[PDB]
């Protein structure tokens, strides 16, 4: 039998012009997907190629708008600050009202949740989301998603418009990485693992929404598991967790995470 761990999760609204404040309704339409996504509840799990059917996790976290604030106060999960700041980047300017964004809430009790209107990468590349491993500053931990892809109503634009960024960031959080090993350019592209056994070896990211198989790395003839949340597929193309996965997702929430556990 599962124990469905439930996640408190505070959504900091970061908002420079009025249409990145966004609704209740497409911060509510993003948690529903994460529930869904969590629980194996996806339609879409349907797309799994069938010889894989059998690998098809259900993680057994749920996830709701957080009803007590830090102090024990109703709230309603949800913070709203304006900010003259245009641009957020992965050096965590969003994480601090003194860099114009907003402060988390405790890391033991909440999934801190952050959503801004435009993020780059250092390197300057305009990115969709990024995440906090687990073991890292209480300051800082949590999710940061572009309001353009949170949420499946509102501002959310195909073909991030399936709330699977933030399931993919979610993902990282509970201490998932890239399904491909993330090798640096200059590495050979079959050596790094994600440390799960049962994703296949995998090359490269895959983009937009291969035709199966995908091969790469001799992992033939089923190829790349390109539909595993923990690529870098459309949103419509990544439906699943796999067991192997669970269990990495098991050790962070009896380890790192253990806090949240009733
Ligand atoms: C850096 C790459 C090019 C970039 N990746 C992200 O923004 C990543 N943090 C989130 C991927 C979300 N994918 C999805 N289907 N929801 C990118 O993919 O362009
Ligand atoms: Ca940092
Ligand atoms: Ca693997
Ligand atoms: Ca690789
Ligand atoms: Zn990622």
């Amino acid at each position: 039998r599962m124990e469905i761990v439930k996640i408190p999760v505070v959504v900091h609204v970061v908002w420079n012009e009025e249409e990145e404040n966004i609704s209740d309704a497409q911060i509510q339409s993003q948690i529903d997907i994460l529930n869904k996504d969590f629980r194996k509840l996806n339609s879409d799990v349907s797309q799994v190629p069938s010889v894989w059917s059998n690998l098809i996790a259900d993680l057994g976290i749920e996830f709701f708008l957080a009803t007590k604030d830090p102090n024990g106060n109703q709230t309603t999960g949800i913070t709203r600050t304006q900010t003259s700041v245009t641009f957020f980047t992965t050096s965590d300017e969003v994480k601090f009202a003194s860099s114009g964004g907003e402060d988390a809430w405790p890391a033991d009790r909440y999934l801190n949740i952050w959503v801004c209107h435009v993020l780059k990468s250092e390197i300057g590349q305009d990115i969709l989301g990024y995440a906090q491993f687990p073991g890292g500053p209480a300051e800082t931990d949590g999710v940061v998603i572009v309001d353009a892809a949170f949420g499946t109503t509102g501002t959310a634009l195909p073909p991030f418009d399936k709330g699977r960024t933030a399931t993919h960031e979610i993902g990282h959080w509970l201490n998932l990485y890239h399904i491909w090993g993330d090798e640096l350019r200059f590495e050979d592209p079959c050596s790094r693992s994600d440390e799960v056994d049962d994703t296949p070896n995998q090359a490269d990211p895959n983009f937009g929404c291969p035709s199966y198989p995908h091969v790469s790395c001799s992992n033939g003839p089923n190829g790349d598991m390109f539909m595993n949340y923990l690529d870098y597929v459309d949103d419509k193309c990544m439906v699943m967790f796999t067991q192997g996965q669970a269990t990495r997702v098991n050790a962070c929430l009896d380890g790192p995470r253990s806090s949240f556990l009733a």
